[PDB]
RNA sequence: CUAAGAAAUUCACGGCGGGCUUGAUGUCCGCGUCUACCUGGUUCACUGCCGUGUAGGCAG
């Protein structure tokens, strides 16, 4: 999770729908699993569901920066696609977990 | 049209003081190395060489 790190309680509340449920970790479907705890009006329920779905979405516009490592890749006989590679945070956290399994812990030691 | 394009790491400094490495010792026994060969351009179209001077008597 990336952003202002003072609202970590909201991500903690939205991060319990997969540890024993089918409405927060599986909130892409299951409208019964979405309405299983709301009990409020339909407008406030729809606004809360939209706000909960907008936690793994875009920031507002597709925007790069002048300090963001853009590149040209050449096509077979034609012009170009511009390529803006990003940093794989998830993959490198997976590989840091695998390297601490392989270098440290208790069994490898 | 390249994880694209940019970039001052800087100043200064006491490593010192001491010290027993010792004692002992079997390297031994044995053996088939043969077979054959042209250094022959002028080891200079040259060192001493009538003129060093494409002319010459020139240990040719």
């Amino acid at each position: 999770v990336v952003g202002n790190a003072a609202a970590l309680d909201v991500f903690k509340f939205l991060s319990l729908q997969y540890q024993g449920k089918n409405l927060l970790n599986w909130l892409t479907e299951d409208s019964a699993e979405a309405l299983q705890a709301l009990s409020d009006n339909a407008e406030q329920a729809r606004e809360w569901r939209q706000a909960f779905i907008g936690i793994t979405t875009v920031k507002g516009a597709p925007a790069s920066h002048s300090l963001a490592k853009q590149l040209y890749f050449p096509l077979p006989g034609s012009g170009y696609h511009l390529l803006a590679p990003l940093f794989p945070t998830s993959l490198v956290h997976h590989v840091h977990a695998l390297l601490r399994e392989a270098r440290f812990g208790d069994a490898a030691k």
